[PDB]
């Protein structure tokens, strides 16, 4: 529920950035 | 993995986001 | 504010779901 | 766009998280 959500957003949102912005460049 | 967090966003995150507007109409 | 960042994941999340998906095919 | 949504992955979600945690602790 929104506890595991959460944890994933904290942990998992930074490399999720940086890999779409890699991506976007090519 | 951003699998675990593209799993994230197609489930946890639209049930949080109605979550959010419960509580800002409270 | 909040407002706005939920109008932009409900109406641009699906978008990038998608994009994400292809990306990874790739 | 991605780049909209990019954008608010990267400022608006993180302040989002944070008044979620506060919320729930209420």
């Amino acid at each position: 529920g929104i506890g595991a959500v959460l944890k994933v957003l904290t942990t998992g949102l930074p490399a999720l950035i940086s890999w779409i912005k890699r991506k976007r460049q090519q």
